[PDB]
């Protein structure tokens, strides 16, 4: 019965020992810590060891300065791996390793002392009380270099950022302190091993003040780099040689939903990066808020249990345990290609900002902090107290600090066009690819007519929207471009129109027809690739990832598709903080494409609008391209121009739903082979037909699918006095092309902007103000024909929709 | 040997769920092969050991193993050893590891009756109407007797209400067979899949009843999750149950339904779970039911999540998780009742993962064998839950051939009743001013400290300055806010105020809660106003909390709270208005549009610190232009007050007008401490809210309105800078008019004020925000149309159009600020 009580004791330490570990350097919770003859008896564990030695191994491993959470991991081999490395008696670090960790603590503290002394308003960014994160990050990067990896990419909030730039990225003081925006900009550097012969690239990504919003952006950036190096999921090796190193705060990590959304991507085929190293700077405070008001779990890291990640809670006043846990984390990530979370328990020495006396809201915590000596002073005293360094060396370490402090002060003192048309053979090849099935492949009987109709369209014309899209993407791959397309149910298409990936009816094997265009007819690679995935049910993390992918590989054609444009508001922080504004704020460029299914069809307020008015409001000084094409060929030329123009700026496309199957919304072969993108479109009766522009007295200006309904109504009552002009590119406004087009209708007495969207929505709120100002001689007196202003994108009734739709058409021809 | 048994017991308790027969489709064939953790020989035990008695009590290994396999490896997969509380693990362990008595024929027939009613509802829906395939509950009808068991167990505990939140799948079935709404109400004259509902559940075999309600929601999956919590917490606060109540029953239960792909992918799930035990947000535990049909439209679970289960996020708060086979309605009803008992015993969330399937395509244009041929060849060989359960009861000898025929007659009768009832239906088809003594009382309250309380030395001058302000005037913004909230509590109103660092204030200005310098005890001065001077309660209360670092779940919760208690004054404060875009879905889908779409009314207040001060693009704008764009047909009130007294009257009008519509307030940062931005006692005691404000030199001074030839129209703090510049140059030819209420535009008040300046030759809208931001994009178009005789020729003075709310440089901000001021006086 005694040997059974030992087995239960071993399991208790492994499962719950972390609840008794001395992880808090402030020891705020006192309640945390609240036979002898058997201790010298040998037990079978098959090895023979004395109970006192088994128990000492269990206390050192699980109840010392490291709290290990791993028995929640479903993989027995991963539990076994941790168990073996944590439960073995490790050899104490060498005097050289201790002196090295100490120099890193000196550099970090001197940097902090310099920041608060030289400049004013720097208290918010203070890393004082959390300096151990610097030798911890150093150990992460050094262990990644020891595995021979290519790059470590960092994402972090603002606390200690300039310290990371100087002591991790290795940026010189002259570059750091030159003129805050500096706390949001990206950076690149080279890490050179101190005791090794390896080097590794280290980069820091740009981010807003919005905590954790950069998390899926880092993942996308890293995946794009991993794809370029041919490493990982889409590569020839399983090394995933680009490592994401993600920094967090404790209140942010537990409260922001994007954390869970980004963790949810960790093992997905379209989003995995081979595991992220997470470091939580757990100072047990969020501004003035205590952890008991910030989370409903024991640890701020408990969300990471969602993906069975091992969690290490470590005492920030023990830099050796912190460096050891950082190296173990890199080894686990390398061995299992899964996320590791390091929870660094520390404190925030100063107030949150200049106007904060933290004892006002946390008197107890700050009476304990005011008793604490720095983790530098503590570690140097601890090295003297254990006899690991001499009195001369301890003075030298103290003199290393002074020289590090003097150096910053003295260095900062010293400082003080292309064609998008393809040939008919290119169209024919993309059409033929849909029927070039692998041997023994069984196409689903309802998919086979789609493949046959695409080979017919490629040779005979009447090209629909869905095929035009694949013609654009396919021709880019054939030219050597990497095309990454993703979104909810994007492989088949929400409207069963895409079939980018087709599934074997008998085996379930996937076949990608456009991937055949990555190989030239002679069998040589084009250098191009088609990467198409079904995303998780996320908007915030998925849009963030695709923006990040566009930044990681500026040469890639990156498209994200919303199920319906109505759901993109779930990614509003990414749209506001990165996509629309990254270039102006940080000089960070993104070529990301957002495909937003849009249009009034009676399917309700959440299946009608991509909120065109919101994107037009965000636009300024050529920041993005915003388009609503009405024709398959014009969409094809829009995608090819974006993929070939070399302008790294986002593209927002309001794509159709029912217009995908509108038989009037088809294009001729010549529209792809002898044309280009047209920002302004006239009716074909005036450009190709026998229509007379001089009979026109009423001009209707519009965009999107409503054109076909207006055109049908004009044809039904032969209204030669009315002309319909489409604005395909909403932003930047094609001022030049718009003026030249309207000049061709000299007898126009009235002009109307016609739209399906309510008066406070669509293009009218911006066009109604801009068009009379930009073109006063053409648009003074411009009137609106639309739905009435609504507090929702549309009515919930399809009957109300139909009445309103007819009301617009009747007003336009009244 | 005894050690190998202890390891075997732990293995079943920890990992037995990985071998449980939970999938009714049995898609993964490798699931039952290769499981050494649970294997006897893989632990160092033989067939000889099976008849040996072990200490666990003394029981044979064979009995230990039969108890473990029945409890953890049959149709229920139990995850609970991740729970840090040993008493919670032991509670589950005892109830799961005991041999339960088989359900009575009466209970079995009742479960079969609920499946009969659910399948008959689903059969009518697909047969009578077209375009109903997307709402089909076919393959998941066991969720109806499962929900019935939840509600019946809540009634058995004597609870007051169950509030349901769910996506659209099986919604009308829930309305008919759970909420109990009649078919005449359900199928009269879709929006019906988004509307709220209330009903009464009456126990079948009991004498208790319980209220059952369904909340309104958009098509945005999981967005309603925090809204349900807020709504339920508001109801708990009214019933004096829960966290802010004398009874610890939490007698209003949230029943939250989910889909498997959405539960794993939506971040709002984790944000809402994170609220579960917070003093300001806890609802005594939510019962979660995931309708896990192992598909999300055309997407397989392996592309939807990075974990074994769609429910693994719930481990974040140490919630017990039950994976149950949807083809076993008895195990499903049993797990539902156990979930209610756990929630009652520990006031924590329970998650039920119901494994089932989706019989049809996702919608009308879906042949799901196109994308999932294997799954759908397996679904095609499966007969429904009702039929399979009828056949099981037959084999077990629990019912006879006559009884099964009678159950099929019950199904036919339920199916005829829908068709018939719908056939018949088709055939017939205020003053806001307070007395000075009220102000003095709120001022005195700041110094009426509890005996032995130690005020922080930096907080004491704030308390003393508030008593001086209350008696002498020069009332600042921060105190005016508390004067408004305090006077409402004194009148009997419930005031709920929350947000990031809201107790102290982001700008160290509020001090709604003060903390004892020696003990950490909290003291709320405004809570003293809930008691009249005679000692009787006013009926009012002050509920003030620091929120978690969430925008989406926190704004969702506060919107839900205003719906749950329409009589409450509910305010949510952003740290900076720049971070409210994290809650855009709640703003777009509930706040701005809930009234027009569902008839659901909300009185929620959003306080959004706003203003250009050189702190960068994320500490400058609450995006006024976005709220003005969302506004239509008086859906919300949008204001930017420039004065403490005008803010006070704005909050009191909102709290007393009886108009259940949201209020959006763009609040100050540096203007909190602007010494010109103070109000007199008479502004609170003898005035009201002013939507349009003139300069005091014209209304109270010796200023001449007839000398004015240039009129500057503006809003917010820039008024003080424009006023200082006018005073500096003695510019009598320029007048500054403020628009305090941006939406609905005060058309009449604006027209009457401008008519008082007859010699105006030019008008300008002046703003700090870029030309594509602030009020200009809407005012520039609206003002010349609504008031053509006053605003034709209206010009803009602002910052240039920008792709961000401001520049990152405070030097660039300062130059642009001066440029605006010089253009206005050029
Ligand atoms: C709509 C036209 O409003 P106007 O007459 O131009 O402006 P004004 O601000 O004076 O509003 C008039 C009245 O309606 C009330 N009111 C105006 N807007 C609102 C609102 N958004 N919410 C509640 N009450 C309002 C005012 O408080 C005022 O009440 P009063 O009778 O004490 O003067
Ligand atoms: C999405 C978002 N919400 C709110 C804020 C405002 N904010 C800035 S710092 C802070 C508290 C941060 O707490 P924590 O994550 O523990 O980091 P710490 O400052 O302690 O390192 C908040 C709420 C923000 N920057 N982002
Ligand atoms: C936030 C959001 N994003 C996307 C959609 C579009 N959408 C509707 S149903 C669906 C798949 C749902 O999967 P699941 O949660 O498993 O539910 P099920 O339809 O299987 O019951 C999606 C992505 C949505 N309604 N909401
Ligand atoms: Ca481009
Ligand atoms: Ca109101
Ligand atoms: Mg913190
Ligand atoms: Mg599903």
């Amino acid at each position: 019965d005694k040997n059974a009580r030992v087995i239960e004791l071993i399991a208790a330490y492994r499962n719950r020992g972390h609840l008794m570990a001395d992880i808090d350097p402030l020891r705020l919770d006192n309640t945390r810590f609240r036979t002898l003859w058997d201790l010298d008896r040998e037990f079978k564990v098959v090895q023979r060891k004395k109970l006192r030695d088994i128990l000492s191994v269990l206390r050192d491993a699980y109840c010392r300065h490291v709290g290990v959470e791993y028995t929640h991991i479903l993989e027995p081999e991963q539990q076994r791996w941790i168990q073996e490395r944590v439960e073995t008696k490790h050899d104490k670090p060498t005097v050289a390793e201790q002196k090295y960790i100490l120099s890193k603590l000196n550099a970090a503290e001197a940097f902090e002392t310099f920041l608060q002394t030289k400049y004013v308003g720097q208290k918010r960014f203070s890393l004082e009380g959390a300096e151990t994160v610097i030798p911890m990050m150093d150990a992460v990067i050094d262990q990644c270099a020891e595995h021979g990896l290519d790059e470590v990419v960092i994402a972090m909030p603002h606390r200690g950022r300039l310290n990371v730039l100087a002591n991790i990225v290795g940026k010189p003081y002259s570059q750091i302190f030159s003129e805050d925006v500096k706390y949001h900009l990206g950076a690149t550097g080279t890490y050179i091993q101190m005791f090794g012969d390896n080097d590794i690239e280290v980069s820091l990504t740009a981010n807003p003040s919005h905590l954790e919003a950069v998390d899926p952006v880092l993942e996308g950036l890293v995946r794009a780099k991993q794809d370029l190096l041919d490493t990982g999921e889409e590569g020839s090796d399983n090394r995933f040689s680009v490592v994401p190193l993600m920094l967090h705060g404790d209140a942010a990590f537990a409260g922001q939903g994007v954390v869970a959304e980004t963790l949810n991507l960790a093992l997905l085929r379209g989003y995995r990066t081979g595991g992220t190293i997470h470091i939580v700077v757990n100072n047990q405070i969020g501004f003035t808020t205590a952890p008991t008001d910030s989370r409903s779990s024991e640890y701020c890291t408990d969300v990471a249990k969602m993906i069975g990640a091992p969690i290490f809670h470590v005492n920030g006043d023990d830099p050796e345990a912190c460096a050891w846990v950082a190296r173990l984390a890199v080894d686990f990530r390398q061995a299992f290609k899964k996320d590791v979370v390091i929870d660094m328990l520390c404190y925030r020495r100063r107030g949150h900002n200049e106007g904060d006396d933290p004892s006002m809201t946390q008197p107890y915590m700050y009476d304990v902090i005011d008793t604490k000596r720095g983790s530098r002073k503590a570690y140097t005293e601890a090295l003297i107290g254990r006899g690991d360094i001499s009195m001369k060396e301890a003075e030298d370490a103290l003199r290393d600090y002074q020289g590090q402090l003097e150096r910053v002060f003295n260095e900062v003192r010293e400082l003080e066009k292309l064609a998008t048309a393809v040939d008919k053979a290119m169209l024919q090849r993309i059409g033929d690819a849909h029927l070039a099935l692998p041997e023994g492949f069984t196409v689903h009987p309802r998919v086979r007519p789609v493949l046959e109709k695409r080979r017919e369209m490629a040779y005979e014309g009447r090209i629909d929207w869905a095929f035009a899209e694949l013609l654009a993407l396919g021709s880019l791959i054939a030219e050597g471009k990497l095309v990454r397309l993703s979104g909810q149910d994007t492989q088949r298409g929400t409207f069963t129109q895409r079939h980018a990936v087709i599934v074997d009816r008998k085996t379930g094997e996937e076949f990608t027809p456009l991937q055949l265009l990555a190989t030239n007819p002679d069998g040589t690679p084009t250098g191009g690739k088609f990467l198409v995935y079904n995303s998780a049910l996320s908007e915030f993390a998925a849009v963030g990832f695709e923006y990040g992918y566009s930044v990681g590989n500026p040469d890639a054609m990156v498209l994200w598709e919303a199920q319906f444009g109505d759901f993109v508001n779930g990614a509003q922080s990414i749209i506001d903080e990165f996509i629309s504004s990254g270039e102006a704020k940080w000089g960070q460029l993104s070529d990301v494409v957002l495909l937003l299914p849009h249009g009034h069809e009676g399917q309700g307020p959440d299946h009608t609008s991509g909120r065109i008015e919101r994107f037009l409001q965000l636009w300024a000084e050529g920041s993005m391209t915003i388009a609503m094409p009405s024709t398959p060929a014009n969409y094809f030329h829009l995608l090819r121009r974006h993929g070939k123009d070399g302008i790294q700026r986002p593209l927002i496309v309001f794509t159709p739903k029912s217009m995908l199957r509108n038989k009037a919304a088809v294009s001729d072969i010549r529209d792809f082979t002898e044309s280009k993108f047209r920002s302004v479109l006239e009716e074909p009766m005036y450009t190709d037909g026998e229509g007379d522009r001089n009979k026109v007295t009423r001009l209707l200006l519009t965009s999107g699918k409503i054109y076909y309904e207006l055109a049908a109504r004009k044809a039904k009552e032969n209204r030669e006095d009315v002309a319909i002009v489409r604005i395909e590119q909403l932003a930047p406004l094609p001022r030049r092309r718009l003026a030249e087009t309207l000049d061709r209708y000299p007898n126009v007495k009235e002009k109307f902007w016609v739209q399906e969207e309510p008066a406070n929505q669509g293009a009218w709120p911006s066009f109604g103000l801009t068009l009379p100002e930009i073109l006063p001689d053409h648009f003074t007196g411009l009137k609106r024909i639309s739905r009435r202003a609504m507090s929702a994108p549309s009515s919930g009734s399809s009957k109300v929709h139909a009445v309103e739709q007819q009301e617009i058409l009747d007003t336009a021809f009244g």
